[PDB]
């Protein structure tokens, strides 16, 4: 009762909060479990691999929004005209039986400015924060306003950008939200590098050195069986070697990003800059005691 | 595992808040209209009729949930009044319950959050804000319903609402009061005799005001000043018109003027409805 046009096993695309709201609720009461995939757009595997997951839920319909949030940008930073692809956007949704793309405007997602926003917790000022303080702010409050709109059962984010994700979870838990937040393991390039829309930035010697992020992360999780020191030294000794690499930082956390106990279980993340663009790349890491594996650790 | 225990027609409480998302969830589907009373106990007539109109919903389940939010500003009896006013569902979480992790993610509310009575309590409203956020998604309901008394928090409410996307109808009851006029508060017990007789100056001050307001908006203001002046004790913070969601009032048309005093220790406010000219 109210409904946009709808048509099954076709890419049906909305702008208006209110249409897809509409849709993915009539959806909700024939009880099929609706899925979101929030991205900027510029879709690669990654994405869909989120797509993929998403859909080998039984009863799924999948929607994926497209929405370059201004309150994620710019000055200073981030600086980028994000890439914009929508109609290759569209035909790689087609092809793997998307249902819903959400795309709307920012008047309709801002149409009262900045007003009532997301206050993240204390996580949000380090990492990628401590640079862009307000970033995660930005973040959290398009992804609050995305729940609530299409209101899912489960919504998918990459582990690349793995402060987010726990910021997110942050954010469900919280706020007591409905949904389960869904991490999967990072989509990357045949030589180890992180999928990214922001992988195009780089030029060809750019290209080469950033598998260094990638191959030091590898390098230190294999270090690990020899203790931490090791393992973020042989992380640094690898991007040291690679020409152009500007490290921005590389860090032990647990897996909520809280301080790693040494011996332990946790999570290492890298963020570095080429010439004048930004990587983050993480690994699950183990060490020390924790390392041991049948076979070689780790 | 099962949905949790509903005994339709009695007073169902519910202290974990999975708990009461179960139930709520249960009957939207079993066709019923959820509505959520949001309240910090110590109940009165003022509450009761936000209960009432929950009620009169058809369909509705009434859900009045009792927690005293730390991040803002009686068990027994309160639902005793619940359970005679066939109220089917009280949530009453703990602290703990509604934080496991302290202050975390929060709400951060528009500016309209600095002014009036966040002038004196600069982050009360992000307190209220992030309470009810949870409230809202705890229950889910179809309507929430608060008193008209605190207006900018009325306001506020509606303003998170439109900006988070939440589907769910705010509905304000206008303000219970005292057969002298006085709007309807907790803080009412603290008055002295004389602090109670001069109290009645706000709601006075207020109703004048409406009524001169066919004169126009200083015609109104001022009757409301001069009503004030005639009381002994009572410390204005401030009596302002703007429109109805408090921005500036227009040259003429519906506003709202809202006035905050203190009476020895007691901070009173009330607000009413005004048409200029
Ligand atoms: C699982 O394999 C991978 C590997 C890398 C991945 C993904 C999947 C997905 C992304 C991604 O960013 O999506 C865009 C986005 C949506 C969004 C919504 C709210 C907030 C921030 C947001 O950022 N990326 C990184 C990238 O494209 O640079
Ligand atoms: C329309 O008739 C009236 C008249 C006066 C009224 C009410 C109704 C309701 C209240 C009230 O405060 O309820 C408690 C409350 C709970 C809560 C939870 C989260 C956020 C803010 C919140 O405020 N009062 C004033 C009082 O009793 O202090």
């Amino acid at each position: 009762m109210a409904i946009p046009a709808f048509h099954p096993g076709e890419l049906n695309v909305y702008s208006a909060p209110g249409d897809v709201a509409d849709v993915s609720r009539a959806l909700r009461l024939t009880g099929r479990r609706v899925m979101l995939v929030p991205t900027m757009g510029a879709l690669h595997e990654g994405h869909l691999a989120l797509v993929r997951a998403a859909k080998r839920v039984p009863g799924s319909v999948v929607v994926v929004s497209i929405f370059v949030n201004p309150m994620q940008f710019g000055a200073g930073g981030d600086l980028d005209a994000y890439p914009r692809t929508p109609d290759d956007d569209l035909a790689q949704l087609r092809a793997e039986g998307v249902e819903i793309a959400f795309t709307p405007t920012t008047a309709a997602m801002y149409p009262d400015g900045l007003r009532t926003t997301v206050q993240p917790g204390p996580l949000a000022a380090e990492l990628e924060g401590g640079p862009r303080p307000t970033h995660f702010a930005g973040v959290l409050t398009v992804v609050l306003k995305l729940l609530q709109i299409v209101r899912p059962d489960r919504v998918f984010f990459g582990e690349k950008d793995y402060q987010q994700l726990v910021l997110i979870r942050q954010l469900v838990a919280d706020f007591n939200l409905d949904v389960a937040v869904v991490g999967v393991p990072t989509v990357r390039e045949a030589d180890g590098l992180a999928m990214s829309s922001r992988n195009r930035y780089l030029d060809p010697a750019q290209r080469a050195a950033a598998v260094a992020l990638s191959a030091a992360l590898t390098a230190a999780a294999h270090a690990a069986t020899a203790g931490a020191q090791a393992a973020l030294d042989a992380a640094r000794a690898v991007l040291d070697a690679a020409p152009g690499v500007a490290v921005d930082y590389l860090e032990l956390r647990d897996i909520g990003l809280g301080p790693m106990p040494l011996n332990g279980s946790g999570r290492l993340l890298v963020a570095a800059r080429l010439g004048t663009t930004r990587l983050l790349d993480n690994i699950a890491i183990e060490i020390g005691t924790f390392a041991g594996t049948d076979r070689p650790d780790g």
